[PDB]
């Protein structure tokens, strides 16, 4: 243990007392690398993109193997230095839920992390791409079905245990679907504890470990909340220059972290995380029935 505050804690104190979060965010925007995204912008892919100005780079886009059109709005975010990769994607469209599950199958993904609500400020942000009851959800276009096996309902998140079936091979895989239900669009989690309680629930499943394909992280556009989650997880693993880590992650997917408050939150979560999981759990008020047996 060091008495000297970390480079990160030093930065946080300056930025807070000098009120420089908006200017730092501006620097990150202007210093962000630009790469081609021609495939995203082929006319035949228009109905595969939720938003006109969030596209994957050609160099890091996830390809749908063996399909007439291999395009999905999804990016492989690779941080070798941390032995972490993630796929960050948009909320699937009604027409791209089939592509989403084909991607999950092909990439050997074990966890989906969903950070958005289906409807936010009266706008549909995501299709209902997993079941809400005991009914089998069929994706005929790609030959997958999804069953809800069980769910763990907490006060601000739900863990859905899903069975994904490749209906052609008959093979199945159980997928952990971690749904954060109280993280507002263009907003931040209620507290560092609430976010860290969630991230460590994901970690404690094994789904982020290298024996599995990359976890699929999404929100609405797959950059704001998804970028916050990935930035915090990547920095905790590396524990560092957070500004440089974010600019490197942005080389793989445009626009990660969408607000100055998301950047400040990322700092606070990393400083809380870098240190207790029982304190996070109680402070998160995750339990709907906290009564002792």
């Amino acid at each position: 243990s060091n008495a000297m505050p970390t480079t990160i804690e030093r930065e946080f104190e300056e930025l807070d007392t000098q009120r420089r979060w908006q200017p730092l965010y501006l620097e990150i925007r202007n210093e962000s690398h630009d790469y081609p995204h021609r495939v995203a912008k082929f006319p035949e892919n228009r109905n595969r993109n939720r938003y006109r100005d969030v596209s994957p780079y050609d160099h890091s886009r996830v390809k749908l193997q063996n399909a007439e059109n291999d395009y999905i709005n999804a990016s492989l975010v690779d941080i070798e230095e941390a032995q972490r990769s993630y796929i960050l994607t948009q909320g699937p469209l009604p027409n791209t839920c089939c592509h989403f599950w084909l991607m999950v199958w092909q990439q050997k993904t074990k966890a989906v992390v969903m950070l958005n609500r289906i409807v936010e400020k009266e706008s549909v942000k995501c299709a209902q791409y997993w079941p809400t009851d005991d009914q089998e959800m069929l994706f005929k276009e790609t030959g997958f079905s999804v069953k809800l096996l069980s769910e763990d309902v907490k006060s601000y998140y739900t863990v859905h245990l899903l069975q994904l079936e490749n209906i052609n091979s008959g093979e199945t895989r159980t997928i952990s679907h971690f749904h954060y239900t109280t993280w507002p669009d263009f907003g931040v989690p209620e507290s560092p504890a609430s976010f860290l309680n969630f991230l460590f629930k994901v970690r404690e499943s094994g789904s982020l470990n290298p024996d599995h394909g990359p976890a699929v992280i999404h929100c609405s556009a797959g950059i704001g909340r998804s970028g916050t989650f990935s930035l915090v997880d990547t920095c905790l693993v590396l524990m560092i220059n957070i500004k440089q880590v974010l600019l490197n992650m942005r080389k793989y997917r445009m626009g990660l972290i969408q607000t100055p408050d998301q950047l400040r939150f990322s700092y606070m979560a990393i400083i809380e995380g870098a240190k207790i999981q029982k304190r996070w759990k109680e402070l998160s008020k995750e339990d709907l029935s906290p009564a002792f047996d």
